[PDB]
């Protein structure tokens, strides 16, 4: 499928701007890109991406706010600037934590324009927060349900089955990878692939955290070639 770059925190916006373009070089038409909502971060995409010219790319951004008027003040900021850049396609991410806190927050973006929802877990989440929060998003009726978090093969099993359960076809699965040992890391895409295809996950992307360029390169050439 596609590749998301993830944004190390550490990570500036040419390390973001050289990471597009080496996606591009490797020929990835769906370039998706994830960060904590980032004023900056959201202008330096939206020119790359247009630069490249694939507008079948996509925006997430990461909210973690307590305030729930807060909230909606910066998602309704993130989203209008989105819109005067032509970002067709942006997700606004939100953490499990308190059920009724995800069902208010879920509804408030659904409200303001997100096109997608996503469910970001933590590694304080159990697969009974995802399962929680993707029937809670189902019954909201939001179009496109997804869920973004550290590879694990439970967690993706269980997502697997409770999509099957919700009959959620337009879901996708976005896993994140450590990637300080590269041995590993080819084993564990390798086998999420496999896996992913067995249970018929046909909307899976491999996230990649964005370090060094000689880093970035060959982690994404190993997932380019195992079929990401």
């Amino acid at each position: 499928d596609a590749i998301c770059i993830y944004l190390d925190e550490s990570a500036t916006w040419k390390d973001m701007k050289k990471a597009m373009e080496i996606l591009y070089k490797l020929g990835v038409k769906k370039i998706v890109v994830l960060f904590k909502y980032d004023e900056k971060l959201i202008k330096v995409a939206a020119k790359v991406l247009h630069d490249l010219g694939a507008e079948e790319a996509i925006i997430i951004l990461i909210f973690d706010i307590d305030d729930e008027d807060e909230f909606k003040k910066q998602v309704k900021k993130a989203l209008e600037l989105m819109k005067k850049l032509g970002v067709d396609h942006r997700i606004i991410a939100l953490r499990m934590t308190d059920e009724e806190k995800f069902k208010k927050l879920a509804k408030i973006a659904a409200e303001l324009g997100a096109d997608a929802i996503c469910i970001y877990l933590d590694e304080s989440a159990t697969w009974k927060d995802m399962k929680k929060a993707m029937e809670i998003l189902y019954k909201l009726g939001v179009k496109k349900i997804v869920v973004l978090f550290k590879y694990d093969e439970k967690l993706i099993k269980v997502a697997a089955k409770v999509l099957h359960d919700l009959g959620a076809e337009e879901a996708i699965i976005i896993l994140i990878f450590d990637i300080d040992d590269e041995d590993e890391f080819k084993k564990q895409v390798k086998k999420a692939l496999e896996l992913m295809k067995k249970l018929g996950v046909d909307h899976r992307i491999i996230a990649l955290r964005m370090t060094d360029e000689e880093k970035f390169k060959k982690l994404a050439k190993i997932a380019a070639e195992l079929g990401a």
